[PDB]
């Protein structure tokens, strides 16, 4: 009764999501308990013959008896696309919001994996208790609803992992952030913040979605023929905007691609979308309408939209191809991994006689916090140590500069590569070890 248990050693190890924006996976150890935070995929970067890339988890396998859980922040492919592959190697519980869990189950069914999985749905009131720590959660604002940040409580203070977030006052309901809970976490004491760097190079605030939606309306109103929208199947913000605008322009909407069809059906049943009746049509009926009465939302059979758009542009798609006069709206976050395929696909679309709605100040990728939003998270959390993740190295550097601006000690900011081990022993935080890391190519 007189002795309280107290934590001694911490390790933080990125296995994916640094040096890239995708395949996020962060291992946190507190003494003899290990936690996996996200388990994403990345679509192939000239990688020929690859469908997806997932993190090498050999370090976790070597230590698997200590893995107490996989905690999933949100249902983007870059956060959950590797989960089924992880579960074929190791049997640990999977914690996530009601939507994230439903999406993981759909992935397991799609790969016909029959193994018993221990899912545990959490929300912002859940506190998961382990031997060494407790884990709590808080709502964030992502491009998919029901996203959660993760807070691992230790005797040194909390280890906070944000996942994807932005601060946008126009997003409410299942996108509303837990600002008061975040402030309480910061006030109680944050030992380490692990935060999203994807848009850390961009000044200001990301554009609010109400303004993006109005600009999408203006652009789509000018489209004289068919409109093809290319986005991730997880981009529920964009999908909802397209549905709203379609109804206002007297266009029908149809989906092209397996992951979109499944994610939408799941989410619609769960009540996540506002859908006018008679808006949606099956893809086989699109040819029956005048061109200026249709919007097609297209993603890869796997959820990678640019490859499907390239197939359509080159008249190689199995179901539906681009025709001269089509207009295209491509909604995707830029990365080093995607820039060649994006450039080539845009060229192919122009050669096919399609019109490209610009990627400019009026409309552009608007998820992930820009500099001021990242500073806001830093100022709320007031971390002792800071580990920028979810980005290429230049994005991590930009984010580290923001942390120093908000007052994090520069010697307490760690710039990590895949397989690096940050460790703390109650005295010093060090980066003095590496573990195995790398890319597993799935065909």
């Amino acid at each position: 009764s007189l002795i309280k248990k107290k934590n001694k050693d911490i390790r933080i190890i990125p296995l994916g999501g640094v040096g890239e924006i995708a395949k996020n996976m962060y291992i946190v150890e507190v003494d003899d308990e290990m936690f996996m935070l996200d388990a994403g995929l990345m679509f192939p970067e000239e990688m020929l013959g690859v469908d997806i890339v997932i993190p090498d988890i050999q370090y976790v396998i070597e230590n698997k008896e200590r893995l107490k859980g996989i905690f999933l922040t949100h249902g983007h492919e870059h956060a959950i696309g590797a989960v089924s592959y992880v579960l074929e190697q190791i049997d640990a519980p999977v914690y996530g919001s009601k939507l994230t869990i439903a999406l993981v189950k759909e992935a397991m069914k799609a790969r016909n994996i029959k193994k018993k999985v221990r899912y545990y749905t959490v929300n912002h009131d859940s506190i998961m208790r382990f031997k060494n720590v407790n884990v709590s959660f808080f709502n964030t604002t992502a491009s998919i609803p029901d996203s959660l940040g993760v807070c691992i409580h230790t005797s040194y203070g909390s280890i906070v992992y944000t996942g994807e977030f932005k601060f946008d006052q126009s997003l409410h309901g299942h996108y509303a952030p837990d600002l008061k809970r975040m402030a309480e976490i910061g006030d109680e004491g944050v030992f380490a913040l692990i935060s999203d760097s994807t848009e850390a190079e961009k000044p200001g605030y990301n554009t609010p979605e109400n303004i993006i939606e109005h600009h999408m309306y203006d652009a789509f109103a000018k489209v004289k023929g068919r409109l093809i929208v290319s986005c991730y199947a997880s981009n529920f913000v964009r999908i909802q905007q397209v549905l709203n605008i379609a109804s206002q322009l007297n266009r029908k909407v149809s989906f092209l691609g397996r992951s979109l069809e499944s994610s939408f059906n799941i989410a619609r049943k769960m009540g996540y979308f506002d859908i006018p009746k008679d808006l949606l049509i099956p893809i086989n009926e699109v040819e029956n309408y005048p061109k200026n009465e249709v919007i097609i939302i297209a993603t890869g059979m796997q959820g990678e939209p640019v490859e499907a758009l390239s197939q359509m542009a080159r008249k190689k798609h199995k179901i539906m191809n681009i025709e001269e006069g089509d207009s295209i709206f491509l909604a995707i976050t830029a990365s080093a991994n995607m820039e060649v395929i994006i450039a080539d696909t845009l060229n192919e679309l122009v050669r096919a006689g399609a019109h490209i709605i610009p990627n400019n100040k009026k409309i552009h990728a608007s998820s992930h916090g820009c500099m001021e939003e990242l500073k806001m998270m830093l100022n709320i959390m007031k971390p002792e140590y800071f580990v920028p993740v979810q980005g290429e190295f230049k994005m991590q550097i930009a984010h580290a500069k923001l942390a120093a601006e908000t007052g994090v000690a520069p010697e307490k900011i760690f710039l990590v590569e895949k397989g690096d081990v940050i460790s703390y022993n109650g005295k010093d935080m060090i980066l003095n070890e590496k573990v195995q890391s790398g890319n597993i190519l799935i065909d």
